[PDB]
């Protein structure tokens, strides 16, 4: 797909255009949609401007870069992804995890949604990931297929410790301080390509195989920033339960999903500000 | 791969070439080659004939549309299909589905063969597909993955209702008729992509995981069926017991399946036009 | 992607360049031995020199198929091979079995390097693959996918039996040779298309599937040489044991996997010649 120089022009077109240097990349899933609002001293740039940038054809906009602070960090949040299920290959999905490297991002933090297949689970909890089972990639969807380039990362990177320890620990502190009725989850979460929802013999086999939730995205992500060696942190919102079994007339629907994003915004909001204090200096 | 207008020509040259207007498509799996000498009023179309259509390279014929009444239901019959394992991309080997959606059709009838992994479950049986395992969908090879058409569906259509409940009691019951001393099984089918069968390991796995039957079809025609709004009911007929030991010296083999197939072929002609009268009437 | 005629050039070329006409070709695992020093009347041709071959860009060099005797066995050794995770499509990786057929090799022999997922396996066992779970193979991934040649075999072909019974009782008979302390393992291989390492929680999948060790390659191989009836052995080092617990902060490496390989190399070559013995004529 692109070649270390592609990687490499579009870090520099923005670092060139603007004194922003973010030490943290956060990937906005459902309910993060206005976590743009909370940043101090914005600057935008539409993925339409930034050179080699993969585009949505989905109407309302190409997405977008937002640099800033929140909670006087440095970083910068990405809303709008590539995925799977849209016919972008993997490459283009992780694209910009390889650009915030170079813009020297070392922590990532990835949200998204998430059925829930644990049984405790409740619409509206937020799951730390504590690890993830990637079924695209046993079979060759694997974003680092192809040749590897050292200047990124090894040939076969580790990935059982994908999901920084320190940042789950930090993370279970501080939730108590938003004084919450339901606590925070901690789980596997499962990545499907999509787009259609799980039957529910699916749902059984993803419950067996040991995962606490299920969706669409994310994993591509995480595999290519821990191959760069960026600080992961990840979460799920846990937007609906997965139907398991035949009786029940409920179904998957994406208003649903939307819905509880919206429910979730401001407990989301807060929890992303919160964390900011938590994580770890540069170097 | 293809437009809008392209599914639209497509069913347009059909519906202007005969008055037939069928309620049911029936996709003929191993055992029903001759299902189409039991229509009435046949009309036949060769898929070289029409627009848009993939062909078979396979020698004997690129396969046919048969229209007619079967029990005084009006039907269109596909006799020859596209797989996986041949090479076709999975929106190819589900165009005919959307074809029909634009027919009118409303009820999608599936079978083919498979191979039991259910102990119960012996050569000759009929499996009612109660439910799916999509395993190259776990992957990305889902038909629904591109662009979504809202004309057609759904972004992200459940399939946790997928095989309609009705159409299975009610098969359950007429299944008494025909007298038989096996009965009707119901189960989960699990696909896979092939060609080559399972190994035992293999075969072990799809059994945990809950599949009473593994074949190589079916799913993303159904998928793409529910995706538009068809009714779906399938079945398999049960061509060979897959190898569960290290001990046994059977294999599993072709010529096998094609003799269940005739031995079951008179089973399933009766079994299917008795259906006809089991299905509901055009809302 | 390739025609009928490609692989049959590619096998005349190299059976009017040799007189040597092996029964037995035996893919070296990427990570293992350099068991061509033991090879007698070795004669050696690079990949670019055989026609329709792909080509590693991997700097050190392409890679090499050499023939000569092996315990005064007609043999084949391919050293270097092409793995689905460097972007190969199948039909690339599993190229050379099929020249192998024509070339009139009727056993193979493939080895490589896997993480243990068994509890009973220690770094360094050889494991016998008594069996495989080919996940990329449920998904589409599978090397015979697209139109099938007849000259080649079935459209439909069996892999219950795919790892040589008799081979395999033959290798745990005469294993009391190789005076070890630790015994060979047997069991079931599984194939994850890689490059990354298994996660705790893949791991787990992994064991609950029923796999005793996991690796990255071999299973394309052994899937075209049994649609082209040839007779299949195969075994892998166990090179780690893959991290099952959320506690440790082992991780597995690459590094790790060549120290092993390293260990290992001359029980392997022994392993090898000795097998050689064992195995049926023509
Ligand atoms: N695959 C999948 N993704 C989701 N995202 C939110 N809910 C779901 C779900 O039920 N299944
Ligand atoms: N994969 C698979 N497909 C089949 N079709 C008919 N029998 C079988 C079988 O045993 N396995
Ligand atoms: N997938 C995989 N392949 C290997 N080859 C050697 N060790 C390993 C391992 O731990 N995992």
């Amino acid at each position: 797909g692109y070649t270390y120089e592609d990687y490499k022009n579009t870090a520099e077109y923005l670092l060139s255009h603007t004194k922003h240097r973010p030490q943290v990349a956060i990937i906005c899933g459902s309910g993060l949609g206005g976590l743009t609002d909370k940043l101090t001293q914005a600057q935008i740039f539409d993925y339409s401007e930034i050179p080699n940038f993969p585009r949505s054809t989905v109407p309302g906009h190409a997405g977008r870069l937002v640099f800033g602070f929140l909670n006087g960090r440095a970083c910068v949040m990405m809303q709008g992804r590539f995925h799977m299920y849209e016919g972008y290959p993997l490459y283009k999905v992780t694209f910009p995890v390889r650009v915030f490297h170079l813009l020297g991002v070392d922590t990532l933090v990835v949200t998204n949604a998430a059925g829930g297949l644990n049984p405790k689970f409740e619409v509206g909890d937020i799951m730390l990931i504590r690890d993830h089972i990637n079924l695209p990639g046993f079979s060759g969807q694997n974003p680092l297929r192809g040749p590897n380039d050292e200047r990124f990362g090894d040939r076969f990177p580790a990935m059982s410790d994908a999901y920084d320890r320190t940042m789950r620990q930090r993370a279970l502190s501080t939730y108590k301080q938003m004084g919450e009725q339901r606590e925070l989850q901690e789980g596997t979460y499962v990545m499907v390509a999509g787009p259609s929802f799980e039957t529910v013999a699916e749902c059984r086999v993803l419950q067996k195989l040991g995962a606490d939730a299920v969706g669409m995205s994310t994993v591509p992500e995480v595999i290519v920033a821990r191959h760069c060696g960026l600080r992961v942190f990840g979460f799920s919102l846990i937007t609906n339960k997965v139907i398991m079994d035949y009786e029940s007339l409920e179904k998957a629907n994406w208003e649903e999903v939307l819905a509880a994003g919206k429910q979730a915004a401001q407990k989301l909001e807060q929890f992303v500000s919160i964390l900011m204090a938590s994580i770890p200096l540069p170097d």
